[PDB]
């Protein structure tokens, strides 16, 4: 019963507006996402190498969604990676 209404709403927003998020660079954002496990990190770096940014970004969001507090992890990480506008939009949806 983990996932909250706000989390789901946020995930669905990112899904519907995925092209808004295309300038995330997966490799740069990964170490900031403290909600990911070391195993998650390992797998996502290896996924990136094989499939590239665009497909790995899809996998990143579904990977995030399985973890505690991913929304706030993502918001923090977006700010840390010079994407504060994306952070603001995500926070706005979460609190809506």
């Amino acid at each position: 019963p983990h996932m909250t209404v706000a989390e789901d709403k946020t995930f669905q927003y990112i899904r519907q507006h995925h092209s808004n998020f295309s300038r995330i660079h997966v490799l740069r954002i990964l170490p900031y996402l403290s909600c990911l496990t070391t195993s998650d990190q390992d797998r996502l770096r290896a996924t990136y190498e094989r499939w590239g940014n665009q497909d790995t970004l899809l996998e990143l969001f579904t990977s995030l969604r399985r973890r505690n507090g991913w929304v706030h992890s993502l918001i923090g990480a977006l700010r840390a990676c010079e994407l504060s506008g994306l952070a603001d939009e995500v926070a706005r949806i979460y609190h809506s």
